[PDB]
């Protein structure tokens, strides 16, 4: 019960134009004023948002339809359905404008045809980072939520995810796609497991869909200074939720992130979200970095639902 329509957008790519592939849904005999746009994070594709194991428990989109709110996760360019240009083409601050176009498009009604009133960024990781700058640049969008992405890190994390690096040409689930060039990455078979989530318990049916609907990325991204600007994220003037796991291995650790208690990371993020109304900070215990697809993510869900009953509602 459900009603999900895909559609392409066409997007601001260099010269212009490049596809954006996205599912916009709304709950079943509804027409809410509110929707949450999903940008998720890097080597994850629109799944992430919309995961396909055990949806009643592990799809966050499923979840917010529902709680009444419209929905639109996409699948950023370089990954799944949407353009896979060139990767000089891409980089945060132009993929922050594809989102952009995103937005205005589903506020005008382009996107949809109803058009929405309300709009919300929701971000995982790298899609964090693009939702930054997408808040920061452009003011378009009534709240923000941030996941997985600390201004502070782990290096030794960082490199991991290095050491388990391989091109998509050579990867069996990414070979017959495209031909991607020599900027596409993704992980190695088997890798994600401790890379991302830390080697923490999951169910072993998570583990084999992540693997299976896992993607490429764009790595020089994650290089980007943008990503941990203070700049930026001070910039943001609407009400935020800040989201982490406990035993991120690409944030936590003595004298990186401090994921040693809820009130100790909002202490530490606090001064680089000055310009927001109100800054919310949830802690995810025993979770990796992967947040909506660890084994108590629904108390992660939860308070992200209360959040935003909290900071905008649904409408009529
Ligand atoms: C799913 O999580 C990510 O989007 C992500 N991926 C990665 C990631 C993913 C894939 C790759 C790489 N990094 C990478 O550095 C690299 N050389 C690759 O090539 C093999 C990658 O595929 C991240 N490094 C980072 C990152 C983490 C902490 C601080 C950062 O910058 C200040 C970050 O960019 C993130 C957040």
């Amino acid at each position: 019960s459900a009603i999900c329509r895909a559609t392409t957008v066409e997007v601001t790519l260099g010269k212009g134009t490049g596809k954006m592939w996205g599912e916009l849904c709304r709950p079943a005999g509804s027409s809410p004023d509110t929707v949450v746009t999903m940008v998720h994070g890097a080597t994850y594709n629109h799944n992430y948002w919309d995961f396909p194991y055990q949806p009643d428990k592990y799809s966050f989109r499923k979840m917010l339809n529902g709680a009444g709110y419209a929905t639109f996760v996409v699948d950023r360019l370089g990954t799944g359905n949407s353009t896979v240009p060139p990767s000089s083409e891409l980089n945060l601050t132009v993929e922050a404008r594809q989102m952009h176009e995103v937005v205005q498009g589903l506020r005008t009604g382009r996107i949809g045809g109803t058009g929405f009133g309300k709009v919300v960024l929701a971000g995982y990781a790298l899609g964090s980072a693009v939702t930054s700058i997408e808040a920061s640049t452009f003011h378009d969008v009534d709240a923000v939520l941030i996941t997985a992405l600390g201004h502070y890190n782990n290096p030794a994390g960082t490199q991991a995810i290095i050491d388990n690096g391989l091109s998509p040409n050579d990867d069996p689930v990414l070979k017959d796609r495209h031909h991607y060039d020599d900027g596409y990455a993704t992980t190695k078979p088997g890798s994600r497991k401790h890379v991302f989530y830390a080697d923490r318990p999951m169910d072993p049916g998570v583990l084999a869909t992540d693997e299976l609907t896992k993607d490429a990325n764009v790595f020089t991204e994650a290089a980007d200074p943008l990503v941990i600007d203070p700049a930026v994220s001070r910039a943001i003037d609407v009400p935020v939720m800040f989201a982490l796991g406990d035993r991120d291995p690409l944030m936590c650790g003595d004298g990186y992130e401090d994921c040693s208690s809820q009130a100790a990371l909002r202490a530490q993020e606090a001064p680089f979200w000055t310009s927001a109304p109100s800054f919310d900070v949830i802690l995810v215990e025993d979770a990796g970095h992967g947040l909506n697809l660890v084994p108590n993510t629904r108390v992660y869900q939860d308070a992200s639902r209360d959040w935003l009953d909290r900071v905008v509602g649904h409408g009529l």
